[PDB]
């Protein structure tokens, strides 16, 4: 015990994260359902391509999730909470769309694709913006300083 | 410098993460052993049945690693520190047995598997119902505000 | 809200986090060319030898950075911020090296490999003996106290 918390400045952040985690049991869901229907018993990896496309969606989801968390959570703190949290939202949601292009073909991955990519480079861009604002002033300070004297 | 540390209300969740961690050595040691027995050289992830079911156990634990992260953090810090790292423990050994079941079958990783899921369905449902505590008071009272 | 916050204990984890994310995102990018030069379309992940190498040093490096980002965030809270930082630097750097290496060949890969490994056992450690100067103290004495009785 303290007499104060910090969980009302990450509230936002936690709340998405959780949706992040939800989407990805969607995610797996469609796999199980994929191995079903076209019969790819585990540990096989490889089937037709309609299976294949589907487990690579997911395949790529899980692996760019903690990217997603990384740059939400350290955006969120050091820039600001409600505009990463929301940035996060439009990244889940072109994740949506872009499990569910992907398992139609190839090509209807790409424009969700990209709208993920950018909704996570504003996430970089943000959590990049943050760090600066904290490192930077101390930083001219410090050499300022070294040239004064 | 503070004058205060908040390491003392995450320090089981921090344990619990560090477990975690370890315990994928332990599948990636398996891993390293497996391809050496079975003589698959990276950068191959195929070869025969046995070597299979160890790498993709390895390959699945990985995977669900963040996301078991993800709520056992929230679960800890919105819920309860003690509930979540238990849980946390429960996901954890599930683990273990689910990567010795799929070493030895496809079939015998269900069990254990299927405890793993459900240990993690539970950091799901207490991360949402710390979630719900946190938003939940305020949003019913500024719309019973409105309404008066 | 609240009048203090606890970012200025964390920003050498957060940066290197956000390296870290940059780091994947060149990663990716050599992927993604090594994609265009070999000719491997997804969902397809196999391919010539030297496709194949980019790709698994991608995977690798994806798989392995949730497991960096917590020993980090472990060991710089518990340990020392700074000293966390700096093996974090170095595990980062490392697995650059691993991914050029591995790129060349698969025997390259293999002293950046074992770099990446200690670096990565020096977070483990730190953030183990952080865990145990929080939690040791209070059970001795809680052992100690119940002998006294
Ligand atoms: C070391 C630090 C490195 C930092 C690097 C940071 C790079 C930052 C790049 C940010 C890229 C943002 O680029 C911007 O993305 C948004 C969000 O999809 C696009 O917006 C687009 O999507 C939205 C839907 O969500 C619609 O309004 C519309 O379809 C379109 O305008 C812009 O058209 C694009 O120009
Ligand atoms: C531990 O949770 C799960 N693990 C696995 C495997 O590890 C499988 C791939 C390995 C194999 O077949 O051996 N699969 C499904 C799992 N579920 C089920 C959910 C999808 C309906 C899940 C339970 C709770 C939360 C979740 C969040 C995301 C994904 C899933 C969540
Ligand atoms: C960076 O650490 C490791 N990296 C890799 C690769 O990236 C391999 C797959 C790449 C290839 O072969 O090209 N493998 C094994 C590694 N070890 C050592 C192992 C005995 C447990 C590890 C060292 C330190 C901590 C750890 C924690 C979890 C798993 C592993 C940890
Ligand atoms: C979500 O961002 C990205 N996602 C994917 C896929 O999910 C691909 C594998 C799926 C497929 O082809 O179906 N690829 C590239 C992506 N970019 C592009 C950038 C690297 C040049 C990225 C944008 C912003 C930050 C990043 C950080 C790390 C990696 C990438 C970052
Ligand atoms: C991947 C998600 C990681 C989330 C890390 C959030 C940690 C910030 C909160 C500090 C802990 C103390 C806040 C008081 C809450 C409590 O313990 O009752
Ligand atoms: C799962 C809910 C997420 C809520 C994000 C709300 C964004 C707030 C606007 C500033
Ligand atoms: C520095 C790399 C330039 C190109 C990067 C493209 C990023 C994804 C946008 C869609
Ligand atoms: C470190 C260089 C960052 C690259 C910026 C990416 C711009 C992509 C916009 C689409
Ligand atoms: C006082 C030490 C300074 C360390 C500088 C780190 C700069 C990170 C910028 C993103
Ligand atoms: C050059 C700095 C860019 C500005 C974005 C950072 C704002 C962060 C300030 C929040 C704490 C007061
Ligand atoms: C809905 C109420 C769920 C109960 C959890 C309360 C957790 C807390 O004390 O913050
Ligand atoms: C919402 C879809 C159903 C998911 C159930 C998966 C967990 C099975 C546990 C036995
Ligand atoms: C939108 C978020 C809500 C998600 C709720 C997830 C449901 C929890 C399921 C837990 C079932 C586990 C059964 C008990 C385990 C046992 O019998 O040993
Ligand atoms: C799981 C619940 C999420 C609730 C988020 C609601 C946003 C409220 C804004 C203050
Ligand atoms: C913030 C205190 C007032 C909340 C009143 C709302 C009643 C909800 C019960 C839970
Ligand atoms: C991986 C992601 C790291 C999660 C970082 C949590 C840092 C805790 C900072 C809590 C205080 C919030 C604030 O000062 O705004
Ligand atoms: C994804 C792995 C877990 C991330 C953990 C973030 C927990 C943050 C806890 C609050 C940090 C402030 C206390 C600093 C203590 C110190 O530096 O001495
Ligand atoms: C012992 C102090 C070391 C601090 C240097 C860490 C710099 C992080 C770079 C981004
Ligand atoms: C339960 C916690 C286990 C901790 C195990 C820690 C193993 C640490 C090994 C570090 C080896 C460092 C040797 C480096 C030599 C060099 O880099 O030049
Ligand atoms: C705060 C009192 C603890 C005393 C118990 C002995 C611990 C000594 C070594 C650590
Ligand atoms: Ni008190
Ligand atoms: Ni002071
Ligand atoms: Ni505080």
């Amino acid at each position: 015990h303290h007499h104060h918390h910090h969980k009302d400045e990450v509230a936002l952040l936690a709340a998405v994260t959780l949706l992040g985690v939800l989407l990805q049991a969607y995610f797996s869901l469609q796999v199980i359902s994929a191995r079903r229907a076209f019969r790819v018993s585990p540990p096989l990896t490889t089937g037709p391509p309609e299976f294949e496309r589907v487990y690579r969606a997911q395949v790529n989801c899980s692996e760019y999730f903690p990217l997603f968390l990384a740059t939400l959570w350290v955006a969120g703190i050091f820039f600001h909470e409600g505009a990463a949290a929301l940035c996060g939202l439009v990244y889940l949601f072109a994740r949506l769309r872009y499990f569910q292009g992907y398992a139609r073909s190839a090509q209807l991955r790409l424009a969700p694709l990209y709208a993920s990519a950018r909704a996570l480079w504003l996430l970089v861009a943000l959590a990049a913006l943050g760090l600066l604002a904290h490192f930077l002033p101390a930083a001219l300070r410090a050499a300022l300083l070294g040239r004064l004297r």
